[PDB]
């Protein structure tokens, strides 16, 4: 039961990698240690290889049969719609991976005749045929990050006209199952704040807390043929159409069960037997899986009153404590019913009696203060990675604008607000290029977003005080400073005279440019100004931003 078996064809670039930090004049002034950045490339995917190839072994009890019986109860409340050809289009990323048969993502986005009749052709072959197993394309991501390097992840894609029939079928399904399956477990519902919100609730909510991060080592292949004909039957508990089950069926059986691998040179490269990492469920399967195996271990494990916290293969569960040493013989019973259920640990978990301690979806809970001093608490992460791929993207423009999702995500962060901000605006009016769009990820959903927007976009997600923030923790101070030394990042000092002068360009400009200077860059001037409500916020359509995650799942609002 190999998650994967190879033909010995390696995985093949579709165009130059670079894995040095590229150098321009913008470079110094953000980051000076050049070396301690870098990126993954095709050249490491035969580690990768090795790493993501192992048997799995499945044992599944009463406590799995359980939880999995209570997940299809719910799962059975669920009305799902079949999109339209033309709907599916146009939740199509503009630069999404082009179609082997003469069309690409433009195509599919403004329903050309030929974009669209394959799209037709391949959805009659679905429901016609529900055996045969279809292609799928397998790359090395090209990712940023510090030194202690990683090898290059691998995505695993079917073709476009596949991807916009995925989308057709499951689309629905994706969005609105995982929160009526898993309630106010289901992470993605969630914007940052809400997420703060709900660990802090569920924090106190219980009388002697004690809380743990559980990682899967490579939970991808960890995924076998049963979760995923198991995520079949909690899809089909819905109430769809004839076509979406009988499509459903069809990609389960050809493509989300597994498939032949093969490179960007069109060379087969093997077959896969687990989860693929870039289809529409990816995201919602690897959720409803980990939430099943996780809270039918916490039943083994006898952990009271468990309360999880999942997002794809992430996973919080915050309980009752039976004494910090019970606790820890507890998480390695929970570890060995995990382990049955084909979900090993990376890192052994460790019992936090600290919320600020728990490290979840590379986050964590801190506290700042407001404009009256009064507590707040937001997420934030170690600004590491942040920095090295704001490095990249100050040298480099690339697909994804990661300072951008980062400024989105950590607004009200002391290192988000000093370096990001002041950096990545002072690039932007140099080039007069505050008005164009730009493509970031949120929850694994593309958006184009124009800097510009941010001060509505953070006054929605984060609240007014995300621009009133000081008195930050000397845990979270402390983590930054050091970043910077070892990053060779200029100190905090440096970047508020930076804000300064950034501000007065931008209040200058006047309009939007100066509601961003006013609102972002009020923490750099003595004198502050009264920040009120954005006008122009309130009409901001944010409908479908915290709903889902649809991490290599194609999508774009
Ligand atoms: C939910 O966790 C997140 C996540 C977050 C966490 C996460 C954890 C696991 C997975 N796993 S998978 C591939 O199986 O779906 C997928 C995801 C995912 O898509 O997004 C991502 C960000 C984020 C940061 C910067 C730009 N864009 C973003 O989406 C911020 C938060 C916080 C903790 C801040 C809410």
């Amino acid at each position: 039961h190999m998650s994967y078996t190879w033909t010995g064809a390696l995985i093949t670039p579709c165009a130059a990698e670079e894995s040095k930090l590229p150098i321009n004049a913008l470079s110094n002034s953000l980051l000076r240690h050049h070396n301690m950045v870098y990126a993954t490339t095709s050249r490491s995917a035969g580690l990768r290889q090795k790493k993501v190839t192992f048997d799995r072994l499945q044992v599944l009890d009463d406590h799995y049969r359980d939880v999995l019986k209570e997940m299809k109860a719910k799962a059975s409340t669920v009305k799902a719609k079949l999109l339209s050809v033309e709907e599916a289009c146009k939740l199509t990323p503009p630069h999404s991976a082009k179609s082997k048969f003469g069309y690409g993502a433009k195509d599919v986005r403004n329903l050309s005749s030929k974009a669209v009749n394959h799209i037709h052709s391949v959805w009659k072959d679905l429901l016609e045929d529900t055996v045969t197993p279809i292609d799928t394309t397998i790359m090395a991501k090209n990712e940023v990050f510090c030194v202690q390097r990683k090898p290059a992840r691998l995505i695993v894609f079917p073709d476009l006209g596949v991807r916009v029939c995925e989308k057709m079928a499951l689309y629905d399904v994706v969005s609105t199952l995982p929160q009526v399956v898993m309630g106010s477990s289901y992470g993605f519902q969630y914007s940052p704040g809400q997420r703060v919100e709900f660990l802090v609730n569920t924090w106190k909510s219980k009388k002697n807390p004690m809380g743990f991060s559980y990682d899967t080592r490579c939970f991808d292949s960890t995924v076998t043929e049963n979760d995923i004909r198991v995520e079949e039957s909690i899809y089909q508990c819905c109430d769809l159409a004839p076509e979406a089950r009988q499509a459903i069926k069809s990609l389960t059986e050809r493509l989300y069960i597994g498939g032949p691998l093969t490179n960007s040179k069109g060379q087969n490269c093997g077959y896969r037997r687990c989860r693929a990492s870039g289809v529409l469920t990816t995201s919602c399967g690897n959720t409803l899986t980990c939430y099943l195996k996780a809270s039918a271990a916490c039943r083994a494990a006898k952990l009271q009153d468990c309360t999880m916290l999942v997002n794809g293969d992430d996973l919080v569960v915050i309980c009752e404590s039976a004494g910090t040493q019970e606790d820890a013989a507890s998480l390695r019973v929970f570890t060995e019913a995990m382990t049955r259920y084909s979900a090993p640990p990376g890192d052994p978990p460790q019992p936090e009696y600290d919320l600020e301690l728990i490290t979840s979806c590379s986050s964590n809970v801190s506290v700042a203060h407001d404009a009256s001093g009064k507590r707040v608490y937001y997420l934030t992460r170690d600004p590491t990675t942040p920095l090295a791929r704001a490095a990249w993207e100050t040298a480099r423009h690339t697909p994804v604008n990661s300072w951008l999702g980062n400024i989105i995500m950590y607004a009200p962060t002391l290192w988000a607000r000093m370096i990001l901000m002041t950096h990545f605006f002072s690039i932007l009016l140099a080039q007069e290029q505050l008005e164009k769009a730009l493509d970031c990820q949120i929850y694994g959903a593309c958006y184009s977003i124009e800097p510009l927007d941010l001060p509505q976009i953070i006054e929605r997600l984060h609240g007014l005080s995300a621009f009133s923030l000081h008195s930050y923790s000397p845990g979270e101070i402390n983590r930054v400073a050091s970043c910077l030394r070892k990053l060779g990042v200029p100190p905090l000092r440096v970047w508020r005279h930076r804000a300064r002068s950034v501000r007065a360009r931008l209040l200058s400009q006047g309009g939007r440019a100066a509601t961003c200077g006013k609102y972002l860059f009020n923490w750099a001037v003595k004198t502050k100004l009264k920040l009120t409500p954005i006008p122009a916020a309130s009409r901001l359509d944010l409908s479908g931003w915290f709903v889902a995650g649809y991490s290599g799942g194609d999508i774009y609002h």
